């Protein structure tokens, strides 16, 4: 197959594979921000995503109002604008759903785990040149998926037929990503991110770890994620 150059060829490759790809309900929508908020993604990808990286985080897929607002993993409206200098053209999925609009920049809610993950990055390394140095950060999965009432559906509840082939597809996006970036460890964020990396990833000259997501959803995360993420960190090797 083609030659990837660098990671915008990964994710328009990814695009393409991901419009051959049909679901069903309980999906009634499938929002894809590689295509329409490609311009901030291409930011992201092209500043920050320099090879070789020593660290790849991996999560999921986006939330509403993170990656499906911005073009950018964990993308929270106000650390991609302040943080990363990134503010730029996102247009409206094809039959976006009323309760999970794409505002774009504009959108007003702040996603709490992006806002917590770059934060905390921030936090370590003050200016994403020092962060960028050596990681890097992308999900699994680039797509959104909803139920016909507006209800979020996380990858790992697809129906077995339409999941298999959407993973192969992410699989090998992965495994493009790392044998450009050349990581020596890739992290899942959460366990579903987690479990993949080893599924694309066995054979590979790669470790993979999983630090916890930073979701309320966690009771850990509520009360100390960055701690906990960095207690991790350490016991896998990774500098942070
Ligand atoms: O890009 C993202 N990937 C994720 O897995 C996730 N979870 C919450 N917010 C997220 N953003």
């Amino acid at each position: 197959g083609p030659h990837m150059t660098g990671l915008a060829a990964i994710s328009d490759a990814l695009a393409a594979d991901l419009a051959g790809l049909s679901f069903s309900s309980p999906v009634a929508h499938v929002y894809n921000p590689l295509l329409y908020a490609r311009e901030p993604h291409v930011a992201y990808l092209s500043r920050f995503g320099s090879p070789p990286k020593e660290v790849l985080f991996v999560g999921m897929n986006p939330g509403p109002w993170g990656m499906a607002q911005t073009g950018v993993p964990f993308g929270e409206v106000a650390v991609v604008t302040e943080w990363l200098g990134i503010n730029g053209t996102v247009t409206r999925p094809a039959g976006e759903h009323p309760k999970k609009r794409v505002d774009g920049f504009a959108c007003r809610r702040s996603e709490v785990s992006g806002r917590r993950l770059w934060g905390f990055i921030r936090e370590r390394f003050g200016t994403p040149e020092r962060f960028f140095a050596r990681f890097f950060v992308a999900n699994y999965c680039p797509l959104l998926f909803l139920t016909a009432e507006g209800g979020n559906i996380t990858p790992d509840k697809l129906r077995r037929g339409e999941q298999e082939p959407l993973f192969a597809a992410c699989d090998l996006a992965l495994r493009r990503t790392v044998v450009l970036l050349r990581p020596r460890v890739v992290i899942g964020v959460g366990a579903f991110a987690e479990a993949r990396c080893h599924e694309a990833l066995e054979g590979f000259d790669v470790e993979v770890g999983r630090i916890i997501h930073p979701s309320p959803a966690s009771p850990a995360a509520n009360r100390d994620w960055a701690g906990t993420a960095l207690r991790q960190l350490a016991e896998l090797g990774v500098d942070f």
